[PDB]
């Protein structure tokens, strides 16, 4: 999946996540770079394929990814959200 | 391209003992494991290796958002930061 972060806010009010509002404050390479701090910010948006994320939510997808060069079961993408989405 | 990552509950790193690669692969977390319990991620113990060196999960972190996000890994001199910031 495409993945991308921002710092456009919006989960934590359950707000939805729009392509115009996600681009207008996406964290370029060198950006993150510089500040690798962003990871922790309230703001910080994961966007994987056509989904929106906190980092506490993508962070085990996205280790899954890496580690494992697959993605996590169905099930247990659903319980992470219920665990760890706003 | 990018750098091979392995995870393991050997622990070892926050009283700074070596992480040899017995002990990390005997309690190396597989695929299902990590997919019954994906809160392994906030285990204590949780060994993160990226390439040749090891990590615990905060310093890990940035450098996994980075890889998946961007598709290359932080700049060495980036790493070296985070380290100093987050390693135990
Ligand atoms: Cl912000
Ligand atoms: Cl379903
Ligand atoms: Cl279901
Ligand atoms: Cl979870
Ligand atoms: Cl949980
Ligand atoms: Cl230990
Ligand atoms: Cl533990
Ligand atoms: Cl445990
Ligand atoms: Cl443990
Ligand atoms: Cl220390
Ligand atoms: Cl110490
Ligand atoms: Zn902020
Ligand atoms: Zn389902
Ligand atoms: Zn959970
Ligand atoms: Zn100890
Ligand atoms: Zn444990
Ligand atoms: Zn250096
Ligand atoms: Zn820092
Ligand atoms: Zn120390």
């Amino acid at each position: 999946p495409s993945i991308a972060i921002s710092l456009c806010g919006g989960l934590s009010d359950h707000r939805e996540i729009t392509k115009d509002a996600f681009l207008e404050q996406a964290v370029s390479y060198q950006q993150f770079a510089d500040n690798p701090a962003i990871i922790d910010d309230p703001n910080l948006v994961v966007k994987v394929g056509n989904k929106y994320y906190n980092w506490t939510t993508a962070a085990p997808l996205l280790l899954a990814m890496q580690a494992f060069q697959k993605p996590l079961p169905k099930a247990t993408v659903e319980s992470i959200m219920r665990d760890k989405m706003p």
